[PDB]
This record gives structure tokens, C-alpha cells and sequence, in this order.
């Protein structure tokens, strides 16, 4: 409620890959809505042909990876680098496009851009992994090492 | 760690209208085990009578659409305003409320709450935009200014 | 970008156990991939024997459930305490690993720690609630006394 500081400009970028994600998920379930019409299955179900299982199947998976994408963004951009995690964000949200636009013209074509995406989850993962390792292992080495000490009065 | 300020009062409003979120879904869930006894249908398995099924996809759909009101309604709550982004998220709770109870009706049914929840989830992103743009619209064309200026030690 | 003080050290349990769940999450789905195998089981299409429909249908419940378990975690750990959400976390998530596990070998066997990551989520929800009433409710309580005062000019 003020607040003579914000820390909103530590977050920004991490905000702005957010929301690209939000609008390319957005993206994702127009495109199902469409691919309804042109291929005449009727809500609900989701069953129908071919082609149609395909987009709708991408979809499905983006969207079960979204909040990881974004839980791990979000940790990596915070504990390790912001810049970074935008950008793996970035590389993680165009391989998710490439896919879903794969997948749609056939299971195969899903194949390479679907690595690329988990290539780019899995660096964001690790730079998280790194972020939080560096903020709680010198206070845990510190604190066994304290203990240890102890010996102490002696020596 | 302490710290002798917190943000939570900036964020208690987002904070709320996301546990009333979490509280929605968390009915929906309910309501589909409720109809898995009174349909019959057990799990594995998400096929049954069309009310059932309707119920399930009502359930999924609002399950899939959950992440991505909560990234933007965070990102418009920290970068437009709160009590807004906070009105905005309570009208697409509300709507998709009436989307689900409709759906279980009938599929026709689903259909001016689900237009409801796009035109709030819609305005959610337009305010995330719009302040993310606040954001770095001045400094970029800032920046792009000095790079032209350069002319310089001449005129 | 900078500030000379961050709340990093507000949130790092918040963002280890969130990245647990972001691992465990990853792990739910290189079982499915595996289970496509073991099963032949090819994309797109989620059908096939009930071995592999159940490995399936566990990974689909945990991911319905990652954002609601994500948002509470979050809110309880911020408004309520940090600690006891993050303990209640990695309650649910050991919880839901054992759900995984269990439904993999039987839809009974999935059951028992079912109603664990239940019991884990709700008091979540429970020190999210508590935490946003201690926030709102006393100048709530305030605002509507000093209303009634009001009275007053007389008495
Ligand atoms: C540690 C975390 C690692 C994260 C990366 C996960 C995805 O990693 C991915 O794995 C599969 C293995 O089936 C590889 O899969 C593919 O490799 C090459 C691409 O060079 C293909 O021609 C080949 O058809 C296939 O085997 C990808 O090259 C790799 O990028
Ligand atoms: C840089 C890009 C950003 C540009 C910003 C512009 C964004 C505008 C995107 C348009 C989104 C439209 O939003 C979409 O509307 C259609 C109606 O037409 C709805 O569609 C719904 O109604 C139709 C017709 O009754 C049904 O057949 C359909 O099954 C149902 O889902 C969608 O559920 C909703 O998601
Ligand atoms: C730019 C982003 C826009 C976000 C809004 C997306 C949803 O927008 C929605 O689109 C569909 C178009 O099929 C309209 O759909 C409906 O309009 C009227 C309601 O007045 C109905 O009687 C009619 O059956 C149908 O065409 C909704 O009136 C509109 O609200
Ligand atoms: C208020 C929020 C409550 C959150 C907890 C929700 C889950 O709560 C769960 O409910 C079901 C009721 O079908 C119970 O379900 C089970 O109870 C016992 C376990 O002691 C079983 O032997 C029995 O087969 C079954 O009825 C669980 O014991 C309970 O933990
Ligand atoms: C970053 C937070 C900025 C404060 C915005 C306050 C808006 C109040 C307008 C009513
Ligand atoms: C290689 C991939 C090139 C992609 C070219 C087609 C772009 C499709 C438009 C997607 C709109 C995304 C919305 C954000
Ligand atoms: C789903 C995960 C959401 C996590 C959001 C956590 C935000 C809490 C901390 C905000 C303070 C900003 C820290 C600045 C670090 C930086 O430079 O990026
Ligand atoms: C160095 C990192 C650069 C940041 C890229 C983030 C841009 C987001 C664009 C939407
Ligand atoms: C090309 C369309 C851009 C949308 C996807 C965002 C990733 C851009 C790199
Ligand atoms: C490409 C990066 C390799 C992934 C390593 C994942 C480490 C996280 C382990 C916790
Ligand atoms: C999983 C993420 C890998 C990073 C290591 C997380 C650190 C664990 C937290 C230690 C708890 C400190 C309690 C005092
Ligand atoms: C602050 C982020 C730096 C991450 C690199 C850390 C590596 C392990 C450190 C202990
Ligand atoms: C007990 C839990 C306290 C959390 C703080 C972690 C210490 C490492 C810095
Ligand atoms: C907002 C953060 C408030 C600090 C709560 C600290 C609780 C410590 C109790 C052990
Ligand atoms: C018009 C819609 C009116 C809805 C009336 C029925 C309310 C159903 C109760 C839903 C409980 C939500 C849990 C939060
Ligand atoms: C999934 C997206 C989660 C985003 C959470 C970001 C929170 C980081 C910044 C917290 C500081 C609070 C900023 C105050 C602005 C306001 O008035 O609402
Ligand atoms: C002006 C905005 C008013 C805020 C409404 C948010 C209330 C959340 C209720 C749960
Ligand atoms: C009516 C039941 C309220 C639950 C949905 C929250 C939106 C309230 C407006
Ligand atoms: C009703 C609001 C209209 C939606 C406009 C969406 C703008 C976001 C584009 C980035
Ligand atoms: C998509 C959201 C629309 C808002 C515009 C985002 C701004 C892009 C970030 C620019 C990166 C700055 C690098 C210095
Ligand atoms: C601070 C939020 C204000 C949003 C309105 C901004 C419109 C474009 C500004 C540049
Ligand atoms: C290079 C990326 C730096 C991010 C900061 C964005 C500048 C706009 C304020
Ligand atoms: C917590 C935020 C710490 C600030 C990290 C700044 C990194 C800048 C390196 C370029
Ligand atoms: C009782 C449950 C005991 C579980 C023993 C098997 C552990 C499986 C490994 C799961 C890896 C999780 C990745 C984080
Ligand atoms: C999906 C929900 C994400 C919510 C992230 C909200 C983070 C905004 C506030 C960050 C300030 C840290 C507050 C310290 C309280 C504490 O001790 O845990
Ligand atoms: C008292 C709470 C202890 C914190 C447990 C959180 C450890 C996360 C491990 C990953
Ligand atoms: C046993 C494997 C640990 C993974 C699940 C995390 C919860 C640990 C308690
Ligand atoms: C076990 C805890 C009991 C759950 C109570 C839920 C309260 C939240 C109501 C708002
Ligand atoms: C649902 C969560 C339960 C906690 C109560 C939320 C408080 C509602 C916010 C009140 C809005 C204040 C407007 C001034
Ligand atoms: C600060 C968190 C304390 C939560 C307990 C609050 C109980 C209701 C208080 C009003
Ligand atoms: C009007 C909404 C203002 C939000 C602040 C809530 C007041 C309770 C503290
Ligand atoms: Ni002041
Ligand atoms: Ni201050
Ligand atoms: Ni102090
Ligand atoms: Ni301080
Ligand atoms: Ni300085
Ligand atoms: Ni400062
Ligand atoms: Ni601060």
C-alpha cells in the first residue's frame, strides 16, 4: 500500500516472458477451437480425426508444462539470474510453438522442437537448482562447521 | 528474514482472489467425483453417460484455463493496478462458476459465461500489456533518443 | 535492478519445495513416456492397456492439481508462515509421489495417499485463509467501528 520502493524492475522481464506464454497458450486453445471447426468434432469430447487429435494433443501438453515453465522461471529469474531465465524462457517458448505448429502437420514433426523445449526447461531447472544451492549451502556449511567446533575450550 | 517492511500489502487482494480461485477449482474436482457416483463411472477413465462427460470437460477446461489467469492476473495486479486486476479476476471466477454449472446443463448452456470469462481474462492481459508497456516503452524510446543525439559535437 | 535489499530470503523454502514439485512433476512424466513403451502406447492418443491408462491418469490428476498445490503454497508461505507452508508442501508432494506410485500397481492402491495429499492441500488452504483474515479483518473490523462512532457529536 506504499511503498517508497517497488521491486517491480527486478521482475519485469520475467513478467513480460509470462505473459508472451499466456498469450501463446491462448494461441494454442484458438487454434483447437478451430481445428474443431475445420475437422467438425463437437464439444465435449475430444476424440475425432486424425488431424484433429494431433492439435489437440499439443495443446494438452503445452499446457501441462506451462506452469512448470513458469514456476522455474520465475525461481531461476529470482535465484540466479533474471536476464537468463528470461532469455532460456524465451528459447523454451518459440521451441513450444515449433512443436505445437509440428505436431499439428504430424506426430513426427513434434519430434526435434519438442527437444529443443526440454533442452531449454531443463537449463531452467538447473540455473534454478544453482540460484537456490548458492543461497542455502554457505549458511548450512557454516552452521555444521560451527558445531564442529566444538571441540572448542581445549586445543 | 526479517526485513522491517513487507509487500504483502500490495498483494493481498491478488493474494485473495487466487485462493478463491483455488477454492473454485477445488469445487469443480468435487463435483466431478460427485458425478463419477451418480453416473458411474470409475476411475481410470473419463468416459461415460454425455452429463458426465460434460462435467469432466467443464472440469478440464477451467483446470487448463487456471494457470494462465493467474499468471496475468499477477502480472496486472504488480504492473497496472491491483484493485483493478483483483475486480477483473473475481468477474472471471464468477463467470467461469456459471460456465461450469452451465456446461453440466448443457453444452449450449456453457456458452455466454464462457464469452463472460474471455472478455474478463481478455482485460486481464490487455492491463498486463499495458503495464508491462509503462514499463519499458519510456526507457527504450529514452535509449533510442540518446543513440540519435550522436549527431552531437556538431550543430 | 538493485536495491539494496531483496526478500529472496522471504521466499527460498517457497521456491525449494516449488522446484521439488517442478522435479516431481518432470519425473510423473518420463513415467508416462516409459509406460508408452512398456505398453506400446504411441501419440497421440491416451488409450491402451489399463496398466498404462492408469500411469496416465495419475500424471493428468497430479498436473490438474500443480497449480492449485503452487498458488496456496505461495500464499500460505507469504501470509501465514513461510516454514509451516513449506513443511505442509513437501508433505503433499512426498503424498502425491506415493498417490503416483500406488496408482500406477492399482486404483486402489492410489487411495490412501490420496486422502494424504487431500489432507496436506486443505491445510494449506486452511493457513492461506487464516493468514489473509489476520491481514484483512482487523482494519475491516475498524473501518466499521469508526463508522458507528457516528453516533458521536453528542453522547
Ligand atoms: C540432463 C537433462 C537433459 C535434457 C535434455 C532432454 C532431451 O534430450 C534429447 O534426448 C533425445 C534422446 O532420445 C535426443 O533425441 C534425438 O537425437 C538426435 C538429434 O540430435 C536425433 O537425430 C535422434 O532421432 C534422436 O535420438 C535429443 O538429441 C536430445 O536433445
Ligand atoms: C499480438 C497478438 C495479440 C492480439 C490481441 C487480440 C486477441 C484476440 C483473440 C480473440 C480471442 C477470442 O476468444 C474466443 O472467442 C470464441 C468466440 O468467437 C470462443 O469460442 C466459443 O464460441 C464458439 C461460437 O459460439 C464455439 O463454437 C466454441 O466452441 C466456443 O469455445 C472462445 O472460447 C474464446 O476463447
Ligand atoms: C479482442 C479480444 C476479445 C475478447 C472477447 C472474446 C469473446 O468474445 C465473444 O465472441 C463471440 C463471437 O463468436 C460472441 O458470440 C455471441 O455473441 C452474441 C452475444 O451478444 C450471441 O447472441 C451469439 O450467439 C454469438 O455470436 C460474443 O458476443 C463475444 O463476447
Ligand atoms: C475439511 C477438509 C477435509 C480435508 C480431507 C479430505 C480427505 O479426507 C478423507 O476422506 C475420506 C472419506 O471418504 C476418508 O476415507 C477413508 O477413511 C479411512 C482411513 O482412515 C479408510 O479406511 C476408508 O476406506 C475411507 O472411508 C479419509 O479418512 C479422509 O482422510
Ligand atoms: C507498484 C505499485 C504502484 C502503486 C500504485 C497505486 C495505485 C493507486 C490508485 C488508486
Ligand atoms: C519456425 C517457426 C516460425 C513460426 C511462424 C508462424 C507464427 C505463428 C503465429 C503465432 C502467434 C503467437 C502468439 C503469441
Ligand atoms: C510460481 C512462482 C512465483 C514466484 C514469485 C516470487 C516473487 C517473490 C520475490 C520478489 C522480489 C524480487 C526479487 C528480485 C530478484 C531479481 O533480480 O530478479
Ligand atoms: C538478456 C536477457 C534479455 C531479456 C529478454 C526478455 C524479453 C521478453 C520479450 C517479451
Ligand atoms: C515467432 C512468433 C513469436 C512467438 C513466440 C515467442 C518466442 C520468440 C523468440
Ligand atoms: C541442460 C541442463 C542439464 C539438466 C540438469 C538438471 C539439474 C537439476 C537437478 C536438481
Ligand atoms: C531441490 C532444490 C535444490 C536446492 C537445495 C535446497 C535447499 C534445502 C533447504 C534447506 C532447509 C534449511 C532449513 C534451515
Ligand atoms: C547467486 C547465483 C550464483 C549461482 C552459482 C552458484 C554455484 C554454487 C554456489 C555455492
Ligand atoms: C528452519 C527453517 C529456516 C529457513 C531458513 C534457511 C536457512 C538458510 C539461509
Ligand atoms: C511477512 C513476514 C513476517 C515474518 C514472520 C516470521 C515468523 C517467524 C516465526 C518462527
Ligand atoms: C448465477 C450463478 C449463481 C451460483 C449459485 C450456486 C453457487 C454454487 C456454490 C459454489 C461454491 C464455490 C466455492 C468457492
Ligand atoms: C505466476 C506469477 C507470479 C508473480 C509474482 C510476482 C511478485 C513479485 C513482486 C512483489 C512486489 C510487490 C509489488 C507491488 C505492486 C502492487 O501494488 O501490486
Ligand atoms: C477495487 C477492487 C476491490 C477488490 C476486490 C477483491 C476482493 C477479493 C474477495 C475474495
Ligand atoms: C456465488 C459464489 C461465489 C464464488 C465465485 C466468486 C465470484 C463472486 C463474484
Ligand atoms: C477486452 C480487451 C481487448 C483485448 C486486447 C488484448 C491486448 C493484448 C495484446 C498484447
Ligand atoms: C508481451 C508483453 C508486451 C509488453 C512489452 C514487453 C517489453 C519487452 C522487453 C524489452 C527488453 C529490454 C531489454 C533491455
Ligand atoms: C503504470 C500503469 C499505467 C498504464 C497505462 C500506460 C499506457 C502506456 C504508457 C506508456
Ligand atoms: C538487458 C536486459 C536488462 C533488463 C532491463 C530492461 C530495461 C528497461 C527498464
Ligand atoms: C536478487 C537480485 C540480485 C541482483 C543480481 C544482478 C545480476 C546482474 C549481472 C549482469
Ligand atoms: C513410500 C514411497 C517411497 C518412494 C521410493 C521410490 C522413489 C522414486 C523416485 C522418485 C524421484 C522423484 C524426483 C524428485
Ligand atoms: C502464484 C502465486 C505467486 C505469489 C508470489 C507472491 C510474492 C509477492 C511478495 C514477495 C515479498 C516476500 C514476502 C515475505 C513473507 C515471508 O516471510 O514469506
Ligand atoms: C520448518 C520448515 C522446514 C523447511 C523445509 C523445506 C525444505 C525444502 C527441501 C527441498
Ligand atoms: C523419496 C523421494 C523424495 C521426493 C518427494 C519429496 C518429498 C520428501 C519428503
Ligand atoms: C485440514 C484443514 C481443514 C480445511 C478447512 C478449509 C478452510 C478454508 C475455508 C476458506
Ligand atoms: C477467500 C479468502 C478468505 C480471506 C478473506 C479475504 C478478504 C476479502 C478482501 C476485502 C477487500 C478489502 C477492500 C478494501
Ligand atoms: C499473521 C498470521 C497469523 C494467523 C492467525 C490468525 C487468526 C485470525 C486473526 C485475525
Ligand atoms: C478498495 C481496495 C483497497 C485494498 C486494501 C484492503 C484494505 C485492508 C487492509
Ligand atoms: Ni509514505
Ligand atoms: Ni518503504
Ligand atoms: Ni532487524
Ligand atoms: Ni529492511
Ligand atoms: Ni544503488
Ligand atoms: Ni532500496
Ligand atoms: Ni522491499
Amino acid at each position: 500500500m506504499h511503498h517508497h520502493h517497488h521491486h517491480k524492475d527486478e521482475v519485469a522481464l520475467l513478467a513480460a516472458v509470462t505473459l508472451l506464454g499466456v498469450l501463446l497458450q491462448a494461441y494454442f486453445s484458438l487454434q483447437v477451437i478451430s481445428a474443431r471447426r475445420a475437422f467438425r468434432v463437437s464439444p465435449p469430447l475430444t476424440t475425432g480425426p486424425p488431424e484433429f487429435e494431433r492439435v489437440y494433443r499439443a495443446q494438452v501438453n503445452c499446457s501441462e508444462y506451462f506452469p512448470l515453465f513458469l514456476a522455474t522461471l520465475w525461481v531461476a529469474g529470482i535465484f540466479f539470474h533474471e536476464g537468463a531465465a528470461a532469455l532460456c524462457g524465451l528459447v523454451y517458448l518459440f521451441a513450444r510453438l515449433r512443436y505445437f505448429q509440428g505436431y499439428a502437420r504430424s506426430a513426427q514433426l513434434r519430434l526435434a522442437p519438442l527437444y529443443a523445449s526440454a533442452r531449454a526447461l531443463w537449463l531452467l531447472v538447473a540455473l534454478a537448482a544453482l540460484g537456490l544451492l548458492a543461497h542455502f549451502l554457505p549458511a548450512a556449511l557454516r552452521a555444521a562447521l560451527l558445531g564442529r567446533l566444538r571441540t572448542l575450550l581445549p586445543w
